[PDB]
């Protein structure tokens, strides 16, 4: 149908409009810290502690399938990554820290984002 088109541009574009988010987001990760999944070789028990793992890697994959249909989607997904990172690393380390930043510098882009998903509907 011309509608199921229509539907399809749309998601297109929002899929258009998240490329553009998440590498605004991750250049605020310039350490690499979130690039990738964590490696259960190198971290055996994770899974024990974090149960629905996220980075940056897996988002990309599923955004270029076009799998999110919403920014709360999306945002659920960038606040996972921060979200694992404050809960299995602590406080003084290298990596909470990075978690913080990227947060805190996100949030900017992401309240633009939102006035844009509204905006161009």
């Amino acid at each position: 149908s011309m509608e199921q088109v229509a539907m399809e541009l749309r998601l297109t574009e929002l899929t258009r409009l998240l490329r553009s988010v998440l590498d605004q987001l991750q250049d605020k990760d310039p350490a690499r810290i979130f690039a990738q999944p964590v490696s259960l070789k190198e971290v055996p028990d994770y899974l024990d502690h974090i149960k629905h793992p996220m980075d940056f890697a897996t988002m990309r994959k599923r955004l270029e399938a076009q799998g999110y249909k919403n920014l709360h989607e999306f945002e659920e997904d960038f606040d996972l990554i921060i979200d694992n990172c404050m809960k299995y690393n602590a406080r003084d380390t290298v990596f909470y820290r990075a978690a913080v930043r990227l947060r805190d510098q996100g949030g900017v882009v992401l309240r633009q984002a939102r006035r844009e998903v509204d905006s161009i509907g």
